[PDB]
């Protein structure tokens, strides 16, 4: 099913949303991918998270050129590591208004990472505090905690039963836990808890390091940080 285009794989997991798929070489860990989304809302596109590097990011721009050719409203990118903002100066070329975390924002010059040109901020429960979300379109965003990483957020997408769970879900048969280097282990369990409450009706959970997942992802994500702990 799935698309190769140059060293990037697109797959098309629901009517106007598309998977991303970009990788980088790192002894220890094979070639590793990292997944993202793609949005067509209506008239515009919107991505969630870009790309390793800047040139991986450049080409997610050219499949969309390519296969839908049509503006790419916005991007929000879901915490500060490299896998989800390598390619903030891609987009920020392509004069497409970026949207993290306040967080995130705050993290990425110690982290490497460009900022987004936004911040988005989050009300008590969670959710996304709306004057910080203009146009966001069927895109709900939610903090659940800290996690995988402090900044670390989720993206719900409205007419579909899909939530993208970014680097804190890990799929139901993962081993491990993956990159700890910046977690909360504390909070990690809860944090993963909190978003599958947030998006109850989501069965196709979407994560960074594994394939679309059953709901069972976010169970055994949440079994695997108790351990943390
Ligand atoms: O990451
Ligand atoms: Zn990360
Ligand atoms: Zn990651």
């Amino acid at each position: 099913g799935d698309q190769r285009f140059g060293d990037l794989v697109f797959r098309q997991l629901a009517p106007n949303v598309w998977q991303h798929t970009s990788y980088l070489d790192m002894p220890g860990f094979g070639a590793v991918a990292s997944n993202g989304l793609i949005v067509r809302d209506g008239g515009r596109v919107l991505v969630v998270d870009t790309a390793w590097t800047d040139d991986q990011t450049a080409q997610i721009l050219n499949w969309i050129k390519q296969e839908i050719n049509l503006p790419v409203a916005l991007a929000v990118v879901t915490h500060a590591h490299g896998d989800k903002m390598g390619g903030m100066d891609a987009l920020h070329a392509a004069g497409i208004a970026t949207y993290a975390n306040a967080l995130s924002n705050q993290l990425a010059p110690q982290e490497g990472m460009v900022a987004a040109q936004h911040s988005l901020t989050f009300a008590a429960n969670g959710w996304v505090e709306p004057a910080t979300a203009p146009n966001f379109g069927p895109l709900k965003v939610f903090y659940p905690g800290p996690g995988h990483t402090s900044d670390n957020i989720t993206v719900g997408i409205d007419g579909t039963d899909i939530a993208f769970g970014g680097c804190l879900i890990k799929d139901s048969k993962a081993k491990s836990l993956g990159n700890l280097g910046d977690a909360d282990t504390e909070h990690y369990a809860a944090s993963a808890r909190a978003f599958g409450a947030a998006f109850p009706k989501a069965s196709m959970i979407v994560m960074s390091h594994s394939a679309p997942d059953s709901r069972a992802a976010i169970t055994h994500t949440a079994r695997m940080a108790d351990k943390l702990r």
